[PDB]
């Protein structure tokens, strides 16, 4: 409350941090469904069904860019590319699982980094 706070965690490498954990991402080899926005023109209900599209590369630009308050916000549009997936996409399919393989892969990284 005023002038009564809990002692001050070290945030200044949150950024670079967070970078590096996109690059695995990036770099993964079942990444390919991830790396691109869906083509809304050619994947027909996509754009209705999806109400808030994500993908590696637009987390990527607004990273960047300073589009991500703090780490926790970077982490909601992460995994919200698997949920976006997981609605989407039967898991017995290559895209199915590959969601569950990266999802999986990011929280390890995630918990072992910041946790």
């Amino acid at each position: 409350s005023m002038s009564v706070k809990k002692p001050k965690r070290d945030d200044s490498k949150d950024l670079a941090l967070c970078s590096m954990i996109l690059t695995e991402m990036e770099t993964h080899e079942d990444a390919w469904p991830f790396l691109l926005p869906v083509n809304l023109k050619l994947v027909p209900g996509y754009k209705k069904v999806i109400k808030k599209p994500m993908d590696f590369s637009t987390i990527r630009e607004k990273l960047s860019s300073g589009q991500y308050p703090n780490l926790e916000t970077f982490a909601l549009d992460v995994r919200l590319v698997f949920d976006n997936c997981e609605t989407f996409n039967e898991d017995d399919s290559d895209i199915g699982r590959a969601g569950h393989n990266m999802r999986k892969y990011f929280e390890k990284k995630w918990t072992d980094t910041f946790k």
